[PDB]
């Protein structure tokens, strides 16, 4: 027995786990209750806190995961199979994880908070990939992942009625970061130094918890990787998420012909179907065929989100606040697969015209016809317009600015001329054991393995290369979540990393080689996604 | 006594004058009258032929200069005052020019017919930049220059009227080549080799003879230098050409106060008005502030234009045929200082980022103001969009691809792919004695000099590269005359000119460096005008 894996909380006692890293062991509590179960009646309603135990609490291995859609497009292929559910799946999964360096800091050491991502569809926080032993043991932070409900689980909303407010999901994290405020100094946390970190909808989910009041005093730093709030995917319309639950409730029998019909009748018949029923019939009310858009996803209701995204994004004081930012090399090129006409994961998607010309209509739905034209003529190379090869990766363009580079561009530079100290980068390296084909480059959501420190764990094939790498990478995070500079705090042998401002729009490269400056996060190409197309959808 | 000087044409005797070049002498016979003088009630009608005359013609000097604006803006300025009149103005302007050199060809030599530009508005055969004894005598090739009506006394076009038909002054040019192809042979010139070749609206009008089944008879070859019939310019539709033909007749006076206001009424009382009159109410027509736009251009109307330009570009059959199109390196960078706000040719024309948002409406005239946007979008670059650097170059962009560059480049990828055999260059030298300011680089119609050796005369302070220079430039063009193709026949030495096609899209650059082949007439630019301009002002 250690006595450093016995830690009381304020609602019990835990016991914790050693884990072994080549460098040291570090203490970890997997599994700690954050919430009530919300089973039964409180499908659908906001989390209650955890009610006090008696006793302790085994905190040795990861609690369930909450229910969500299962990738089986490529049974047993690893690329997508890493993202799937690794435990059991149940409405009771409101848990978190905390890891610690041993032995555990006697001084107040700042905190890291991992928001997975998944399209607010899916995710887990006991994925291997997040597997955090290797990077509070390298840096000796500490770290945090917490459990939120995806699916219509978290947020199927009936705006305006009790029974199904929306944005459940969403108060699951905020809950969580309470849990962090008022017990992570147990485990040896400063929370007045908390970072939040996440990646595609857990960065879109950072970026909310920047714009709701409620959930700004909860931490102090902010880290959005290859996902904003503000892209065309991260939020609904309250007249939308009516007509999905609506098509949701119909598809499993909900009202019974005929009863009808309000919110409240329609919300009690829902929560007598089985969980597994209502996740058999998500992907069937997305209003029409497309790719990079998800069914239940945050709401603009009025009360977690006051306005939409895109408003609190330009009349908010960011002073004070400290926020990185990054994308990938190649955002789009993973959606592809999943809708786009003559693309395949296993040849070289070498697409005709006509096949681009209908996948713009499947990357960017719900447009207007001269709309489309204005997206051709941008994304083709008039010189060569029917390169099977070119028209490949233009169309991997698309996706990926119109969904990712281009609103986190948007969001970070309102974010620096505003008050708000930022980084940006573009993660440039492919690692040498990835299972997706060539011409993918770096997919979307390939950079999280290398913040986690996986390349250390010795089971693994990685270069020697990629071991020094990560721990580059791994020092960037930690300074951040530190002194909110990337950089060295002394070391200037180290290339600088420059803010990116909203005139010089300068950004580094993180790859192998030392770091590059480089201006602008697709300036041209984002001017038309963020400048001209809205002006042209108003003059429809 | 030399008897080379005298030659018969169909008319009577003429009377030439020998001119000497450094090289050699060369005959020259200026001032041959083509058709009766257009005066009195011949105002707006379409020409005569000139009757036989008695005794000996003088064709010693060049005659008169068609009745013109004249430019006195910068007065004493050489870049400016070398397109000004040299002659004196009178409406008995309708006269030719032939050149051939010593001792007379005894072999049919094929022939280059000049047709001046300047916006339809301007112009003479009698420029001095214009003189054709360096390109015969350095060639041995038949040169003939003509002289055309300009403004309302040429293209002033009541449609459907008998004595306003428009597009008179393009019959000038249709009777100057019948008049080669009956007696170009008394010269020694080959009346089936004849290659059309001008600038401007020169260009323009040796694009509308290609698409004129009656002119296209009279020719074999076609040269378009930085000028397309289809152009924004170069035509104007019937409705508009009526409206300005009554804004002019208002202006002067027509119809006096009291009387009807038909199409007989209307030019009768313009017939009976001094030339110089309607000449100081030109400009007065035009209906918007903008740059590039003439008042009296040629009319569509069925006859002489069956149908518009660019509908009779693709709706034709090109077999048989070889074309040599070309533009400068900075096309509208002249225009500039003629209209759009902030520019100067006495200082650097650093203009702001408004006076660039104010060039753009002038610069591009009668376009929605979503359109400008569009065009704001391409011509910028967001990276730098305050530059006054990278602005003055961007509206440089804007009028030369709007007016000249993108309406060549449609051109001559419609050529190329229905049958014909298109030659393209881009000249990039500007002269030595160039007086324009610096920052204009190469303007529009500074490569006549070069293709008409003018740096060869020895009271000329052009450097002795420019001399060599000149010369492979009128072989080029000599070459294009004598066998369609621009390489030389017997040289495989020197670098080759590929044609130019509607897939690949080679062309040239002319300069002091060998000839260097590119692809691409700017077409990432031009898309966006020739493609998707034309669909967005459709759903305006
Ligand atoms: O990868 C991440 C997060 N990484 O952290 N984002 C989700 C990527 N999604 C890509 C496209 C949508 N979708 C495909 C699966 N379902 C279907 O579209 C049709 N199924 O039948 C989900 C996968």
């Amino acid at each position: 027995e250690d006595a450093e894996l016995l830690v009381t909380v304020r609602g019990g006692r835990l016991r914790g786990i050693r884990l072994k890293t080549p460098g040291g062991p570090v203490s970890a509590f997997l599994g700690i209750p954050f919430a009530e179960p919300p089973m039964g009646p409180r499908r659908f309603l906001p989390p209650e806190p955890k009610q006090p135990w008696s006793g302790v609490v085994d905190a040795t291995t990861f609690q369930s995961v909450c229910y969500q859609y299962v990738d089986t497009l490529y049974p047993g292929f690893e690329g997508t199979e890493m993202w799937n559910p690794n435990r059991e799946l149940s409405e009771d999964c409101l848990y978190l994880n905390v890891w610690t360096p041993y032995p555990r800091p006697t001084s107040p050491t700042p905190v890291l908070v991992w928001i997975y991502g998944g399209g607010f569809y899916s995710g887990a926080s006991s994925l291997d990939v997040y597997d955090g032993r290797f990077l509070v043991q390298a840096e000796r932070t500490v770290l945090v992942s917490m459990n939120y409900r995806v699916g219509a689980f978290g947020f199927l909303a009936l705006p305006g009625s009790r029974e199904a407010p929306g944005n459940v999901g969403l108060l699951d994290q905020r809950l969580a970061l309470q849990w962090v405020q008022e017990n992570v100094a147990a485990f040896g946390g400063d929370p007045t130094s908390v970072t939040l970190f996440g990646e595609s909808a857990g960065a879109a989910s950072v970026g909310m918890h920047l714009l709701s009041p409620p959930s700004r005093g909860l931490f102090h730093r902010a880290v959005l990787q290859s996902g904003a709030p503000n892209g065309p995917w991260a939020t609904v319309g309250m007249g939308e998420a009516r007509r999905r639950a609506t098509q949701l409730a119909h598809l499993v029998g909900c009202p019974p012909g005929g009863t009808g019909g309000n919110d409240t009748e329609l919300v009690a018949c829902l929560r007598t179907r089985p969980a597994q029923v209502l996740v058999n019939h998500e992907w069937h009310v997305l209003p029409q065929e497309s790719v990079f858009r998800f069914s239940f996803v945050p709401v603009v209701d009025g009360d977690f989100l006051s306005d939409t995204p895109e408003a609190l994004i330009n009349a908010g004081d960011f002073h004070g606040l400290q926020v990185l930012v990054g994308v990938v090399k190649d955002e789009g090129s993973y959606f592809l697969v999943y809708g786009a006409p003559g693309f395949s994961k296993d040849n070289e998607s070498l697409i005709s015209r006509a096949e681009f010309l209908a996948g713009v209509r499947v990357g960017v739905p719900q447009v207007s016809d001269l709309a489309a034209e204005a997206v051709v003529l941008h994304y083709t190379d008039w010189l060569h317009p029917e390169d099977p090869a070119r028209l490949r990766e233009a169309l991997s363009d698309v996706v990926g600015d119109h969904n990712v580079v281009c609103p986190v561009a948007q969001l970070a530079g309102r974010l620096a001329a505003q008050g708000a100290r930022v980084y940006a980068y573009v993660f440039e390296h492919r690692a040498s054991t990835l299972s997706w084909p060539l011409w993918m480059g770096v997919p979307h959501g390939y950079e999280i393995e290398f913040i986690f420190g996986i390349p250390l764990d010795p089971s693994r094939n990685y270069t020697a290369e990629e071991k020094i790498f990560a721990q580059r990478l791994m020092r960037y995070w930690a300074n951040f979540a530190r002194t909110g500079d990337p950089n060295e705090p002394r070391d200037p042998k180290a290339p600088q990393w420059p803010p990116y401002t909203a005139g010089a729009q300068q950004y580094v490269s993180l790859d192998l080689r030392p770091l590059e400056v480089r201006r602008g996060l697709r300036a041209q190409a984002c001017a038309f996604w963020n400048r001209f197309l809205p002006k042209l959808l108003s003059a429809t």
